């Protein structure tokens, strides 16, 4: 069935939490993860990545009803930070802010969801 308004809007607060995160000095986490570069700036990430997602898309699905489950986006969320882990090295910000942000969802999705 159709996803209830309420529903699109807890999509739309739990993916705000995540790109507004801004970690104890400040610094907005999501800013390198909402727009990936395009397939002729970095060809070689798309060599890698098999399922390119950014934040970008992850508003467009939501605004588009395309996620049927806060579980349905749960996944891609977890996706767009297993594919930052999987093309940036171990150790670098980008790869930690990925872990980090994973984190943040699981917080806000809770948060959200549970009313709270
Ligand atoms: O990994 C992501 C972004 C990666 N990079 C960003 C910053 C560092 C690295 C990079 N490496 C080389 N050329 C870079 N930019 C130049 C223009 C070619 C980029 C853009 C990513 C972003 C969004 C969602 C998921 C993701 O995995
Ligand atoms: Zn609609
Ligand atoms: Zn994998």
């Amino acid at each position: 069935s159709p996803n209830p308004p309420k529903l699109t809007k807890q999509m739309n607060a739990i993916i705000d939490t995540v790109i507004n995160y801004k970690d104890s000095s400040g610094r907005q986490l999501s800013e390198v993860f909402i727009q990936l570069p395009s397939r002729k700036e970095l060809p070689e990430y798309y060599e890698l990545i098999r399922k390119p997602v950014d934040f970008k898309k992850i508003k467009e699905r939501i605004r588009n009803h395309k996620y049927r489950s806060l579980g349905d986006l749960e996944k891609d969320v977890m996706l767009l930070c297993h594919n930052a882990q999987t093309f940036n090295l171990e150790g670098s910000q980008i790869y930690e802010d990925s872990i980090v942000l994973q984190s943040v969802f699981k917080s806000a999705r809770q948060k959200i969801a549970k009313e709270e």
